[PDB]
């Protein structure tokens, strides 16, 4: 198992929720929003790590991060890219996320990998479940035993991404934790309980979602996440793949 | 809320049955095959059809005719455009129309005309919107016994995806939405995880090939049948679908 | 491999052919105009050629809501066809339809694209000993179009075409992958193009076709009606083909 | 039309090629390449721009290519590549497939205001293009180009749908074709190639070895090509 933010992941143990609206507000907002999940996810036993990428500034951003990991308590995540300066956000943030569309940037990757944070690595759209094993063994070749495969979605024609439940098995091979990003793979709202319950039900690690104040929104979150944590009890109990 | 072979079948109805070998094999096995569904079906209080396709056309007609005599069970059968329907429609309890002639529309109300439940497989080939006007057609003529089953979508070459969107949205049509396990796939690892999702997204009933290729061994028939019944419970505790 | 149908040679090395018509017989008076002017503009290019036309659409429709004549009228409107205008003809067969009534008054059977993967029902077929125009389903590789094609000639009919018709991309959507077009050439058949279907979007007719001309191919198929192509600019677009094909022909290193 | 290193480009212009190996493996390779990849296509009187991708060492053999040589030069460049830098040396510009969605890095790419590549993500359905050039010229660069490069098709599989290089000249952009990366196999290169040409485009994009088409079967390819290519501009209604 993989230690994460103070808390463990993995398929055998309790379901983690990466959730947190797509682009920073305001710092009042932002505030609002985290404190609003954690507190859900402390009311469910749900591990909980706060997302946001950046509206305001790069610079100012970042004091948005400091301040909810600050004052809320809670442990943030967010994206970089190749021009990202990595050292000034890993000094503020908890959590590194590449997104899909630098999966096969390898060498960017290990830059990423290289700072010694966890990572969430999100699995290009273009990519098959196979690839990843690569992916994440290049991100892993000096040390750092902290890396996520992050699910959102392939393909489909034009225009379209669909959920290929078995993305989520073949991954475990990679021997890391699967997370599932359930706001994503839909990129149509609607579909958005229904895919999360069928990946718990098939058996993750962690969720990743967007909120709202292709987002669900957040009165509407601690319904979906109490259904969510009872699809996952009953995968765990008649579980053979641990 | 659709009556099916003395049962009752919808998303809100508990969970049924639909599985059996591929093809007729023996008499002997299909007794054996049949009895054997039917007592581990009944101890976990699952409505249950047996299902086997065509042993000479004639032979293989009686075979199913003393299935449902001796074992006491409805009894599923695919037709084609050159299936003798009066023959076929006096000995078995419910038809059903094989996915690459879903859209052969003179076809289908044939076997719709037979005014026998009909399993409607959709095809391939075909988008979920487009099950709403094959299924209006096939009830055009007053059948209120059609049932939708899914059994995956093409994804590039020699692929097959199950897209979890499309048992949400053939739910639109007002009937019962089957999900084909062992089908989607054609490999067999995957079975039981998508068999758990589809369930989890929410199902009427669930169609499985088995054997003592693409088919579930009989002897780990009733561990996945047990998983499926806890995620099938915990899906209309929290389900906002009905 | 050479092939001999309807009195003309089909081949990638061979004179490109096509098979053209409307979708369903309307009337009799239409099918003798139509197959008359496709046989006069085909012949005024040199360009071999098959009429088609079937009595329902390759997906049959109810009979509460079919428009066009009988199987039998049908029938009739095709014979009179081959009869008056001098010209083959080509239509579908399913799994229930009579094969030699067919198979004694057209000269080209068709199987539809959704029937392909049917061995039972395409060696029936090719057990007329006419020759087969067997359409590829949306839903096959193109090497598995071999095993559907070797099947249907492993009892010696050699008077069989393997059709494309474009291949499942996503929902609602059918790409030309031009691949096939090569890959089915080692079916030892000719490869026939369905430039009307596989967009099933009429602007893209014309450039697909040139595309798979470009790629070498030995006929064409296309839906002309006065996703069909207009009969009024069937001329114009095949004078444009020919001039690819001569080209792919002058630099091919495929025979 | 567009001018584009001293030649037009266009639908109804002669055919462009973009060609060279992946990246700089020696300066004498480069230069050698460069050479005889500018001899054929004098030979053939086709338009010709050399491509390689690398940082300091690498952009120092392009130039010398630029010079010795006497060819334009083509580049990629990513997210922290130093664009005034490399613009200083090559004459176009290339921005990768896995970029094409970052809008505002197209747009830095494009205040170079030199010529600019953009490639298709396998992501992307061909009517974004319009979206994505739009930005790319709402500065002024008016020599923006589209170059196809294959959707994804299913699992490890790429298709040519022939019909975005159709849609793109909506763009009012010369539409480049990458014929040797839209398999990502070899024997179909040329059929794919001859199939874009035919449909009619403004440019050719490819990768040579001494998924590449080898260097001493390029001049018989590229012969096939502009044979297609003159038959699609005669014939040719969209222009």
């Amino acid at each position: 198992h993989m230690r994460l933010c103070g808390f463990e992941a993995g398929l055998d143990k309790p379901l983690f929720l990466i959730a947190g609206p797509c682009v920073i507000e305001s710092e009042e907002l932002a505030l609002e929003t985290a404190g609003y999940l954690k507190e859900m996810c402390s009311q469910l036993n749900i591990p909980f790590i706060y997302k946001s990428s950046f509206g305001p500034g790069f610079e100012k951003g970042l004091s948005i991060l400091e301040k909810v990991k600050s004052q809320i308590g809670v442990p943030v995540l967010t994206d970089v890219h190749e021009d990202t300066p990595l050292f000034e956000v890993s000094s503020v943030v908890d959590v590194l996320q590449t997104p899909a569309f630098l999966c096969r940037q390898t060498n960017f990757i290990q830059k990423v990998a290289a700072m010694n944070k966890p990572v969430n690595i999100k699995k290009g759209q273009f990519l098959a479940p196979w690839e990843m094993k690569h992916v994440i063994a290049k991100a892993k070749a000096q040390g750092n035993e902290q890396i996520m495969a992050c699910e959102r979605g392939v393909s489909f024609g034009y225009n379209n991404l669909v959920s290929d439940m078995r993305s989520l098995v073949i991954m475990r091979e990679t021997g890391c934790p699967v997370v599932y990003d359930a706001t994503h793979s839909v990129q149509q709202r609607e579909f958005i309980p229904a895919l999360a319950r069928a990946a718990v039900a098939v058996g993750i690690s962690g969720l990743f979602m967007e909120t709202h104040p292709n987002s669900w929104p957040l009165d509407k979150m601690k319904q979906l996440l109490e259904s969510l944590k009872a699809a996952d009890e009953v995968y765990k109990k008649y579980s053979t793949d641990f």
